[PDB]
């Protein structure tokens, strides 16, 4: 997925 590296963690 394209995001800007702030989801929660990576998987």
């Amino acid at each position: 997925f394209q995001w800007q590296r702030n989801i929660r963690k990576v998987r």
